[PDB]
């Protein structure tokens, strides 16, 4: 249908890469001697001119910028990240792809207000993957995310780096970040405020910037895939410009929780929101050519509902150039990894239903606000389970994320009979599409750690009006590893605490070396983590 948003340049700014964030400093953690990586992260009001011709875009982002920076964090270095409220609403943090504890998870209740900041203890020690970091603060998630707190975060494995992919972060190594807007004739963004069905948009960008294109070599690219939209769902194919409608071959090597056991030869790869896919894409055979990345119409080939418009067929465009500056030396093994899928269940599988109460989004008929009735499950860490995500409806299509686990996609049926598992969905993930009709079994283990948890749809306009509910993963008072202190996401050790501008800026009272020091290694001190030791 016709765009809304105004006349873009298609193709004529080039791809941004956020910068890596740095720490800070670093902490000699008193429990087994190692460095703590420090960062302080200021969430602040910022414009960007999107459209050269017109107005500003208003902006609220993670250091002042959309994408947040990229964290890079080695497996086994713990970190602890001090994201400071100076915007105008609160924000709750949620690193995606974490099994970070209950109060360092981002549980929608437990805000940031302005003039505010919290410390999150991350622990690094799950298998190499794409995470980020994204607001999750309870019913104003869809317009924190759109106005663009959500950054990367890759979790680095020397083991990953001896398969020899390609790499180096803004060299082969890309970050993918979608993201489907609507702008103003001024060119500000238009509000997700007050919609409560979907905020499609009719902008595609990656990184930040509307309909990108980047200068390639003619050899492989490791592509990191994450659909940080509100609503929008992508079918993505890659074709020539001398034949847009011939799909070119790539391969998946990576889901949500890391590498695939093979890679997945793929001509459409379907993500939906919060799903991270690893590409490989080979330049090779396309020396001089322009490779159009480009979206699915028809709502995703007739597996979602999204509102195609003129251009969201366009994603961005490769123009790759004669030759290599130097060999291309990377590979892809067709032995990525040993995936620790969970030991197979037969025990019977809950059931969770997506869908309407009256005007309300709801899982089993209930809404994240109704405190009473959320908590939908308990479950005592250890265990495995099969839960079974139903989407009755042919209206709607619901991405569906459990936070701390990773999950095996056991099966998919469709009563439009559409499709089944995909070959992507071969190994560990946190997110699964529910397209219309459908119904998804997913199979986790529900550890290590014991702890109220969210889960819900990712669509964030579901997700806020109010497609949310709360599983606990539950141990017994004996179990220590001072689970008394880790289960209630809202514990007042791990809170929010205020703090003036002037501290923040000058680095002193709360902001000396002396306190952050102070406060991370009394914070480590509680061994958060140390039940994953292994
Ligand atoms: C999520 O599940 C956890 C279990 O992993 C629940 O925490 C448990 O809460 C009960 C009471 O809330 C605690 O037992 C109490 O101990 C004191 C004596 O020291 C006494 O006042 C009570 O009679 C009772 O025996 C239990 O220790 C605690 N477990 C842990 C490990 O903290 C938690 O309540 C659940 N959260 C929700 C929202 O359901
Ligand atoms: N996005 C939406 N928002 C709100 N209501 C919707 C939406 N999509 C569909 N509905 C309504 O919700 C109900 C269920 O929609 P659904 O897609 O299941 O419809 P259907 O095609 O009639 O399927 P069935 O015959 O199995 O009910 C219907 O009353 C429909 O009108
Ligand atoms: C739970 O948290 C407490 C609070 O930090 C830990 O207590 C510390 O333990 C170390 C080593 O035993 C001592 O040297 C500290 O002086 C203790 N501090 C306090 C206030 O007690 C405790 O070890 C943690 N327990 C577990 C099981 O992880
Ligand atoms: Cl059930
Ligand atoms: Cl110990
Ligand atoms: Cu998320
Ligand atoms: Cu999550
Ligand atoms: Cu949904
Ligand atoms: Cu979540």
């Amino acid at each position: 249908v016709a765009q809304i948003s105004p006349q873009y340049p298609m193709f004529t700014v080039p791809l941004p890469i956020p910068p890596v964030k740095q720490p800070r400093l670093t902490v000699t953690n008193p429990v087994n001697g190692q460095e703590i990586w420090y960062y302080e992260v200021e969430i602040k009001p910022f414009t960007h001119q999107v459209y050269p011709d017109l107005g500003s875009a208003d902006l609220v982002g993670y250091d002042g910028m959309s994408p947040g920076p990229t964290f890079q964090v080695p497996r086994g270095v713990e970190t602890v990240v001090r994201f400071i409220n100076n915007a105008e609403a609160p924000n709750s943090v949620h690193l995606h792809g974490s099994f970070s504890r209950a109060a360092f998870d981002g549980w929608a209740e437990d805000i940031t207000e302005p003039g505010s900041f919290k410390d999150y203890y991350y622990p690094n020690r799950q298998s190499a993957r794409t995470l980020w970091y994204h607001d999750h603060a309870m019913h104003i998630t869809a317009e924190n995310a759109y106005r663009g707190q959500a950054g990367l975060y890759m979790l680095t494995d020397p083991a990953e780096d001896a398969l020899n992919l390609p790499s180096g972060y803004g060299e082969f190594d890309i970050p993918m970040i979608l993201t489907s807007k609507q702008y103003t004739a001024n060119g500000n963004l238009v509000t997700t405020n007050g919609e409560l069905n979907s905020f499609w948009g009719d902008v595609i960008h990656v990184n930040g910037q509307p309909w990108p294109f980047k200068n390639v070599e003619p050899r492989k690219y490791r592509f990191r895939f994450l659909d940080a939209a509100v609503s929008r769902s992508f079918g993505l194919y890659f074709a020539d410009t001398d034949a847009i409608d011939t799909r070119l071959p790539f391969k998946v090597i990576a889901s949500d929780s890391g590498l695939l056991e093979h890679p997945a030869d793929t001509s459409l790869l379907y993500i939906s929101m919060a799903e991270r896919y690893e590409v490989v894409f080979d330049f090779s055979d396309y020396a001089g050519k322009t490779i159009e990345l480009r979206n699915l119409g028809g709502s995703i080939g007739g597996i979602g509902t999204d509102t195609d418009y003129d251009n969201t067929d366009k994603v961005m465009r490769f123009v790759v150039a004669d030759d290599t500056t130097q060999p291309d030396t990377s590979v892809v093994p067709a032995n990525l990894r040993d995936v620790p899928f969970p030991s197979p269940t037969t025990n019977t599988p809950r059931q969770f239903r997506f869908g309407r109460t009256g005007p309300t989004w709801t899982i089993n008929g209930v809404a994240f606000a109704d405190v009473q009735n959320r908590l939908l499950a308990n479950v005592p860490v250890g265990t495995v389970e099969r839960w079974e995500l139903i989407n009755a409806g042919n209206g709607w299509t619901h991405p569906i994320h459990i936070h701390l686990v990773d999950f095996k996609v056991i099966s998919r049926t469709s009563g439009n009979n559409a499709r089944t598992v995909m070959p992507y969905e071969s190994g560990l993930k946190d997110v699964v599409w529910l397209g219309r009709r459908e119904t998804v079994v997913v199979e986790a283990h529900y550890a290590p750690f014991p702890g109220v948890y969210m889960f819900h749809c990712h669509n964030l306009i579901h997700e806020d009006h109010d497609m949310m509910a709360a599983f606990n993963a539950t141990v017994l008072p004996d179990y220590g590893y001072n689970a008394t202190v880790f289960v209630d996401p809202m514990e007042e050790l791990w809170q929010a605490r205020p703090y003036e501008l002037g501290e923040f800026q000058a680095q002193s009272g709360q902001f000396s070396v002396q306190a952050v020091t102070e406060r991370i290694q009394t914070m480590a001190e509680y061994r958060p983590y140390a039940a994953a030791d292994e």
